[PDB]
């Protein structure tokens, strides 16, 4: 098998001439050359099966791609893995090679604001269906936004996606949460779980934010300081938005804070255009429950030279609600699931 960074990367014949790109926390990702459909393309290393919850993400993961099919979503064109249960130590998922990303994009590169649209029109494009699926991508994030030599855009990364469920999102004050931290909605840390829509929507508004200047709107540097950033320039929370948490502990932390004053989207952006920073500020509210929704982002006039319903798909097949099975038993549902990808 083809060797690259003291990793067996094990994707032959079809997949030759491997180069490294990235790893993530539990497998490593290569560009190859596909011999079958004559291109290069992403294959992701994945190796989940020590450990249950790995299990559960690489299968919902697995799930929802095979289930999606969407211009600004990431696919998966093959799934390679050994014959048999036993000798499986490790999955690849082969996906569409992709130029670069978002985040390497803005460390680099000045965007105009029609390039700014476009790309937020993919974003709101992608999501619509992800949330008409009854999904949550829950980590949105530049690094997970694909961008082609054209400037076509691919969300990526469905690891920490889940099945929306908002009538089980309250928790309590400072619950530890998963998703990346500069773009966490400000109620994770006060008393949601994530499991509403409404979270999904606040990081894209952190990721237009970030298109308009080339740094991230809230880089707090831990759990607590992340609020820390996002009330420094969404001001103090309003005696409504404070009474919508019932939490004590979330509110009484909010009482006990000094006023602090809004500052306006034009100071932050000032070349930035009005209809862009309009559409910024109801993405970044502070009551979930009064965020614009994504079918209402996508009909905002920032968006009016290319919103078109007819052609922003749905969903054909939403998904319902799997937590307690052991790793074993995941294995067998991953080795089900990946199947329809082998000779026989
Ligand atoms: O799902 C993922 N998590 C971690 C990751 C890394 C990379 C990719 C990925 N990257 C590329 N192209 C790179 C080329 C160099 O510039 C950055 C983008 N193309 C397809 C995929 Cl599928 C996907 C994931």
């Amino acid at each position: 098998p083809e060797m690259v960074r003291g990793q067996v990367f094990d994707v032959g014949p079809r997949y030759t001439n491997l180069s490294y790109i990235g790893e993530g926390a539990y497998g490593m990702v290569c560009s190859a050359y596909d011999n079958v459909n004559k291109v290069r393309v992403a294959i992701k290393k994945i190796s989940p099966f020590e450990h249950q919850t790995y299990c559960q993400r690489t299968l919902r993961e697995i799930k929802i791609l095979l289930r999606f099919r969407h211009e600004n979503i990431i696919g998966i064109n093959d799934i390679i893995r050994a014959p048999t249960i036993e000798q499986m130590k490790d999955v690849y998922i082969v996906q569409d090679l992709m130029e670069t990303d978002l985040y390497k994009l803005l460390k680099t590169q000045h965007l105009s604001n029609d390039h700014i649209c476009y790309f937020l029109y993919q974003i709101l494009r992608g999501l619509k269906y992800i949330h008409s699926a009854n999904v949550l991508h829950r980590d949105l994030k530049p690094s997970n936004l694909l961008l082609n030599t054209t400037c076509d855009l691919k969300i990526c990364d469905f690891g920490l996606a889940r099945v929306a469920d908002p009538d089980h999102d309250h928790t309590g004050f400072l619950t530890e949460y998963v998703a990346t931290r500069w773009y966490r909605a400000p109620e994770i840390m006060l008393n949601s779980k994530g499991y509403t829509k409404s979270i999904d929507i606040w990081s894209v508004g952190c990721i237009l934010a970030e298109m308009l200047s080339n740094r991230p709107i809230f880089p707090g540097k831990h759990y607590l300081d992340q609020l820390n950033h996002i009330l420094g320039i969404l001001g103090s929370p309003s005696q409504e938005d404070l009474n919508c948490i019932i939490n004590l502990k979330a509110r009484n932390y909010l009482l006990s804070l000094p006023h602090k004053n809004k500052v306006p989207w034009n100071r932050l952006f000032p070349n930035a255009d009005s209809k862009a920073l309009d559409l910024l500020d109801k993405m970044l509210t502070f009551n979930p429950h009064k965020r614009i929704e994504v079918e209402q982002a996508l009909a905002h006039p920032y968006l009016e030279q290319y919103y078109d319903p007819s052609d922003e798909p749905i969903a054909e097949a939403p998904f319902k609600f799997l937590d307690d099975l052991p790793k074993e038993k995941l294995k067998e549902l991953i080795f089900e699931e990946t199947a329809r990808f082998q000779p026989g």
